[PDB]
């Protein structure tokens, strides 16, 4: 699996469910989330999200481990997203931003 990590909360390019060739990404209101047993590791989604908030399963930081199974857990609960929609309006504002799982909205 590849895991949405913490600077895509309050910037959500959805650029990464573009090239998703399996569809796992699931929507959040300011997040998305990647289900591990549908992704592929087909390592697509990495090199396009802007935010650089994706990565393998083995390659998240220690510090955004929490990160692993909160993708599980909400991919479960949030409705699939399959197609590129506006980032979100102050994007650009809070990409960079660290410790935003704070302001992460169920
Ligand atoms: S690694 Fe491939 S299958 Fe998994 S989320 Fe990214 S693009 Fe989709
Ligand atoms: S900001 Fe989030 S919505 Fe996708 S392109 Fe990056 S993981």
């Amino acid at each position: 699996a590849f895991v949405v990590t913490d600077n895509c909360i309050k910037c959500k390019y959805t650029d990464c469910v573009e090239v998703c060739p399996v569809d796992c990404f699931y929507e959040g209101p300011n997040f998305l989330v990647i289900h591990p047993d549908e992704c592929i590791d087909c390592a697509l989604c990495e090199p396009e999200c802007p935010a650089q908030a994706i990565f393998s399963e083995d390659e998240v930081p220690e510090d955004m481990q929490e990160f692993i199974q909160l993708n599980a857990e909400l991919a479960e609960v949030w409705p699939n997203i399959t197609e590129k929609k506006d980032p979100l309006p102050d994007a650009e504002d809070w990409d960079g931003v660290k410790g935003k799982l704070q302001h992460l909205e169920r």
